[PDB]
């Protein structure tokens, strides 16, 4: 049976690691009873002999294939186990570390941290922004780098660069990708990029729309585009060696990973609702292509991927050849468990012509939740969405749409959402559900409420002030008032600018595409939901939406957490998750399939 | 030296497990400074490579021989390791589980355990019996059975049964053995067992005298007989393929343990004081017979089993062909440490002709202390004993007999027993004595002392109820009145009936056999000793014939155990057995030896 | 409204001192939500000005008024407080510490207490004995006496006696009363008496039926008879002052509580169902005679006492002259809470008229519980008896009655009881039903219960296995056999030969007139309710009936409190106490206003 707590019985698959013959990756259990993630690393053979480092993540293989860094968290801690017998022994005691990569000599590990002012009382600020979604305040942070030796166990190099820089080994140096700074740092758009080693450093690019996302030693990877314009363009990737060239410059889809080995670059595309593996080895193959999101992959000898679809959370593959799928460990509750396969439609919408998908349940008619991606450039496809299959199994129809302004389509089609949120993607939702009523009679078009978080949450505040199609909505983490987004969230200084307009304080259409500013036309129940420490969508997005629906008589609720970032439906504790998938399931219930006046969240939860 | 610590000093093993080439089994050692019982998994090649897993117990190898799973207590918690390797990783907190077992996927683990009501303030019963040694309180106990994916770390199935239910598989079935219940459960002498598959089951058997211990996929090993008039009966075993077919119909001894491996049944018998190991494939063929206790083996490619004889804890073997000893855990302590061999001797008692053992102690003549067994059908022979060969090594002949009602002879001997406690069975015990006496004259007639658990705890307050020889006796966990024991113990209900008599609320035998009611006639001094969470012999047995004693005058006295069930002069903490030794030797050394007037404990101890 | 909680809304006043023109008492609280009982010493001018001690009870004035000794529990400590300021100072640290009372001189006190073996593990016992209820084990129990100067705060004289001994001053010696041994010790019915000064002693009386509790400092006042023949005999006052002076010879009913005042003796008396306080001075005189219990009273220049009524706690009085109100600690609740105030009815019973009550509820008929007292030597009739309001409140009829054995009354009707329990008095309990039914023509004769704690326990088992009258029983901390408890409790090698009859291992009155042998009978269901640290009437008494019950397929469930002894009802934690008012209400709700099947705990208790 689905419900509330469904979702702690599935092993989570993430960051898939190979050298030689050998994989790790970490299994991630959502431990409902102790309200922790429980993380264990798995070493496969590939054999399916499998061996264990227990509470423990951030597997990285040394290329010599004889040893395994890793991190326990807690202060966190580097340790490091021989392969063979897994003995482990720690090596460095690391607050605030981000990512460890070994060096080729499998003897030094480079690790990129930060620091902040850290006093107890107050946190002191004098760049941009103040804060950002699941990092906190950044109270002045610099980035650190830090080379480690392993067998002496001591930081033999250490610098610091600007907030948000990242660094990769090449060969034995550097490569530096610091955010360039002008009037402020020009984060998502700008970078400068430096080699670097033993204390000196030479710029390779100035001022670039790219930084080094991977090296095999002689040629550096490079994720972005040499300029852009826009943010939202479609991000690409680039081989350095000298000149720099671009390996994908004729297909007009994003680079979602990419990783170099040994000259030959592995990446996935986001397309059309899918998140595709290729190789490029002087021209592009399709690797894993198909109704499914390649959420992690690596390469050495061996091509292994993990691979998410509709109906099942990821799971580990070996590329031969021929795809081999290598583990199965949700296959026994999913014996047991329903899911439902989404069924694609094309609509038409003004222009265009569009993506949608909608699951029926067994059935009358049914009520229907229309879910809205966040994004603007998110997408929409076959991944494993928890609460679509969780609706499902509850008697709702689900219906989806990728709107323009939605990854996986031209670049065109992404940048046409920009200055215009909520109007040509609003009517692209609206005309996929039309579409959709078309073809399921059994949908009842009297019963159809609408949810999304973030950009989806923003769209359910803008569908119950510009439409009365809706009978309820569930809006979370999202956006009334695009002034407040632009000048208190981490991101909106850039951000706004970009997908709203410029001249922010004199720009009408700030308010003309706030759902804040159209609250009197509400008139079906909304349940906002929010979390205190999201910055993407800072609180007063939900909060000023829900004061002021009050202040006009509106039925209107707010559920605030207490803890969590932007992502805290899938990345709050395991209680405070359980209790969200509560709320949101019975306030469809009992606000959609059912009008029931009032919502007694004690007596509703327990 | 022997003394109250010399207990301290053995490695302990059990739970001898093996598939393929590896065997394991649990190495325990008592921890007198900690107080604590320490247990260690070892895990041999077979080699004789060891390797360890430290603090935790229940090796289940599986059935592929890649990896094991085992508990760590503290709440219990079950891990799984790789064989290889022994990296391990936690799969599921445990509390109340009793038992593990893997499916022949290698997968799947099914455990059983337990639930009860909880209430922090009382307990609430509205079945029977209230309570059960080693147990606790029911408190409305259910049987609960989980199957756990090991993968995924999930429960995938669960259901619960009746209280005392046990689970088996059965290919990727479960074989679930429940009490029968008619106006209560019918403990120890009838069940129904089902077939369970995916939440449905099916009747295998209605009110049979057997349950389900061990299968092989094809054939379900059955355990007991097809109807039992007594559950004092001897158990036999049963294949079951479609037809339940009787394998040892024609051998008049009783099973002790079981186990089917593709088609071959491994098999230890209750025989004249040993428990001997045999196979039958067919026909039944000796494997391990002799002086000695079979306490446990396994069977997959090799042969394993665990021996104990009178003058060694056990060790571990390998079958061959030939037996091979294994292990060799005492052999160091046992160069300095004096033991003394039992001699068999052959006696007569009114119509039977019985076996009966002494051990002689250097030498004056040498007092003597008479040991009685539990049961009524519990065995001496050649298991090893503590206090036997504490005390001998004090400077005492040992002299302990089998009387009728001893497991390890005809079915018969075993029943004669029944509503005629006290009666031959003590008269068994005077013969042997007496026996004894002719074949010693160094024992000393005059300093004849009497001692027992249980039912031995019974016969030491009958003997010295009905007999001037004993000059001294020290009773434990006994029965002083069998009415309170059918009426207050864990097993009483059923039991009684048995081994007293049908209407115990009108049998005179109640009273006619019960130590209590003939106080009058002791004149020996007597120790009593209990334990205050023994289910199986309760308290008012001990307390109320030292306070009955107590009103007469008589020299007695009691030692109550704060913790402890009925068997905890073995299963205690090792400070509280340290004590229960510590006193048993005094009590011996100033009531028999040399009597004293007398008797303080606080001098006496420390 | 009345509840489970009720209880805990009322304040508690014991332990009564007055010297001078103070008054100080305890006011205890039971707080549900730390699950404690707090106790406040309250000092009280006379003004009617009040000051406190906090977290502290047992307060001793000193003679001179100057000071006031009291005991903080957690250890015990001692502490000493100026009465002016109440700044105290903390004088000893007292582990067993069970009384203070100071010398004439205002500067020693006198603390008796106990010692025990206290080895960890076990329990040694080799006096009778084992236990005692609201004791535990006695564990070679010695009793203790410390004379404590509380100026240098040290203990400067220390002797012990057997257990179970008391002391008291009488000038500067100290009278020590001893239980004196026979073949046991002659608890409750022989002493012997000590003068004790200086580390010697005189003894003043040897195997007298009474023991010393107070002197003027030249009068000894002794309380019991010069010899009893029953423990059951009705308890009488005697100065000693050289001779031994009756000062209630011509008054035949017992003392409940008496105290010496320069030659006056104050004092109260059980007397058809009231606790009256009396005064002697050369004649008897009245001073607080009526529908109450005098719970408590001290006299010094002042006469303080506590009154308890049917309907109201305990209050505090002063007596004039006239009788003054000076306390109203429950007054406000009481405002808000209705009482149900019982009726006295006469009725005839075999060849005696006794005394019943009942309380009539709003009101159809109304059902009825028959609560059965304790004892048998207890005495129903104007104290609070909480169970009886709260279900009278719910809509029931309560009747109970005097029957004989009963206090109150001349020792002749006391002693009726003996060797005929459940004989004549269960016919007097029958008689009292029959005649306020035909009183209360509204009380449903086809809905009669009935319930009792101790020997209203044995009553109730007793009632159900020889009427078919009752509907529903509430058996608590009972008796089903009497051998066991002859054997087995705190007090039955010689209370159970006096109540129960000579001869226990062989007179056949023990089954005769124990509940446990006629089970059989039982046709209405049943809740048994014990304790398990009862040693008054320990578990077995319930255990047994419950298990033989089950045995023959009768409905019967029992509740067995993990903390606790004989009056855990009253004694046990607040959160144990409301789980038994919530358990009891509900039986009956649910067996005897309105039977439904089954009495699941969890669902009805929470
Ligand atoms: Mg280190
Ligand atoms: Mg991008
Ligand atoms: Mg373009
Ligand atoms: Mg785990
Ligand atoms: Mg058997
Ligand atoms: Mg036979
Ligand atoms: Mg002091
Ligand atoms: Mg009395
Ligand atoms: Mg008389």
């Amino acid at each position: 049976e689905w419900d509330e707590k469904t979702f702690t019985k599935f092993a989570y698959l993430s960051d898939p690691r190979t050298r030689k013959n050998l994989v790790a990756y970490v299994l991630t259990k959502a431990n409902l009873e102790s309200n922790k993630y429980e993380n264990t690393i798995v070493i496969e053979n590939l054999d399916g002999s499998r061996k264990f480092i227990e509470d423990a993540s951030m597997p990285r293989i040394s290329p010599d294939g004889k040893k395994i860094a890793f991190m326990r968290f807690n202060t966190a801690q580097i340790w490091v186990a021989d392969l063979k017998t897994l003995s482990a022994k720690k090596v460095l005691e690391a607050k605030n570390i981000r990512s460890i990569e070994w060096n080729q000599d499998s003897r030094r590990l480079l690790a990129v941290g930060f620091k902040r002012r850290e006093d107890e009382d107050f946190i002191f600020e004098d760049d941009v922004p103040a804060w950002f979604d699941n990092m906190g305040f950044f109270d002045g942070e610099k980035t650190t780098f830090w080379v480690i030796d392993t067998e002496g166990e001591e930081v033999i190099e250490q610098f610091e660069k600007p907030r948000f820089s990242s660094g990769i080994w090449h060969g034995d140096s550097i490569v530096v990708s610091v955010p360039h700074r002008d009037v402020i740092p020009r984060y998502f758009k700008y970078w400068d990029i430096y080699l670097w080693k033993d204390g000196e450093e030479e710029k390779l690019f100035e001022k670039v729309s790219f930084y080094a996302i991977d090296s095999d030693g002689e040629r550096i990877l490079l994720y972005g585009k040499p300029e852009k314009k826009y943010v939202s363009e479609h991000d690409k990737i680039y081989i350095y060696d000298g000149e720099v060239k671009g390996i994908l410059d004729d297909i007009d889809r994003e680079v979602a990973q990419a990783k170099i080995r040994n000259g030959k670059v592995y990446f996935t595309l986001f397309e059309e609702g899918s998140v595709n593996l290729y190789l490029w080895d002087g021209e592009v193959r399709e690797i894993a292509k198909g109704k499914h999101w390649i959420m992690g992959f690596d390469a050495d000898e061996r091509l292994i991927y993990l691979k998410e679809t509709a109906t099942r959370p990821a799971e580990l593959y070996l590329w031969d050849g021929e795809e081999r799928q290598l583990t199965d460990y949700n296959g026994l509750i999913f014996k047991k468990l329903k899911t439902f396969e989404p069924r694609h439609f094309r609509f038409k919408s003004i222009d265009l012509e569009l993506d949608g998908w909608y699951i029926k349940p067994e059935i009358e008619k049914a009520p229907v939740i229309v879910f809205v991606h966040g994004g603007p450039k998110g997408m929409y496809g076959y991944y494993f969405k928890y609460e679509m299959q969780l609706m499902a199994s509850k008697g709702y129809y689900i219906v989806y749409v990728n709107p323009r302004g939605s990854n996986g389509y031209s670049e065109d089609f992404a940048l046409r959402v920009l200055e215009r949120t909520g109007l040509e993607d609003f009517q692209d939702i609206l005309n996929g559900i039309e579409e959709f009523l078309r073809l399921e009679p059994q949908a009842d078009r009297e019963r159809i409420g609408i949810t999304g978080i973030s950009y989806g949450g923003y769209m359910t505040n803008w569908a119950l002030t510009q439409s009365d199609l809706f009978k309820a909505g569930i809006s979370e983490n999202g956006i009334s008032y695009w002034l407040t987004s632009y000048a208190f969230s981490d991101i909106g200084l850039w951000f706004d600018k970009e997908v709203i307009g410029d001249n922010p304080l004199e720009n009408e259409n700030y308010r003309k595409l706030s759902p804040l500013f159209y609250a009197k036309n509400v008139k079906a129940p909304l349940l906002l939901i929010h979390s205190l420490e999201d910055y993407r969508c800072p609180l007063d997005q939900s909060l000023m939406f829900y004061h002021v629906l009050k202040d006009l008589g509106k039925e209107v609720y707010i559920a605030i957490f207490k803890k969590g970032a932007h992502g805290h439906s899938i990345r709050g504790s395991p209680r405070h998750r359980m209790k969200r998938y509560k709320l949101f399931m019975e306030f469809f219930e009992r606000k959609l399939k059912k009008y029931e006046e009032g919502f007694d969240v004690e007596k509703i939860l327990k």
